[PDB]
């Protein structure tokens, strides 16, 4: 359980992106989620749809609430399309997944990692990326540049993003911003504090498919 955990440097992550004026947060956590752990076994580093994500699920509330833990339990189920043959384009719409064709990726389970502890967050980002959720309604969140987000902010988790590596103490995060937020579209918060909820309750509610 090396001291350091990078995956961008592992070939598991892609460019950043934006989800725009459109509440979709959970669908952009999740593709890089199922993701990571498709190019972990099979070599093969892939751009799924999030669009896709968002007009196809119906129990999420699309441009405006979700689960990130709807989306991996869809494509599972189902499947997801390339961001190339479901771009996104930011607006909720009609399911196009069956219309576009044979899917391209399809996950073989998804598990939720035990809520309030660092220790098994950490493991779990380890052997693959996951989606995490928190406090970014933040007045400081949404506006770092750059550092190590300490606060202050508060335990009312509502919008989702991904974790793609730590340190001794500092946990990386994939936000659903332009990489014109925190550096370059990353933002680094801190971890070993006592803050079991973890600050802005980055440790709430976190996910991952599964793969054979």
């Amino acid at each position: 359980i090396p001291e350091y955990v990078d995956w961008r440097q592992k070939g598991a992550v892609t460019p950043v992106k934006n989800q725009g004026s459109c509440g979709s947060c959970w669908a952009f956590s999740a593709v890089v989620t199922i993701e990571g752990i498709i190019k972990i076994r099979t070599g093969n580093l892939n751009q799924y749809s999030e669009q896709e994500l968002l007009d196809c699920d119906r129990r999420s509330y699309g441009c405006n609430g979700g689960y990130p833990w709807s989306a991996l339990q869809l494509v599972a189920q189902y499947g997801i399309h390339y961001r190339n043959t479901y771009p996104y384009e930011g607006v909720q719409r009609y399911c196009r997944s069956r219309e576009k064709g044979p899917y391209a990726a399809k996950t073989d389970g998804v598990r939720q990692v035990q809520p309030y502890n660092q220790g098994a967050l950490l493991y779990s980002i380890a052997n693959q990326p996951v989606s995490v959720v928190l406090q970014a309604a933040g007045k400081d969140f949404q506006l770092y540049r750059g550092g190590i987000f300490v606060g202050p902010c508060g335990n009312k988790v509502d919008h989702a993003v991904a974790a793609v590596g730590y340190g001794p103490n500092y946990i990386l995060i994939k936000n659903s911003w332009g990489t014109g937020w925190g550096e370059n579209g990353y933002i680094r918060i801190k971890r070993g504090t006592g803050n079991s909820y973890g600050v802005c309750g980055l440790y709430t509610s976190s996910f991952y498919p599964v793969k054979n």
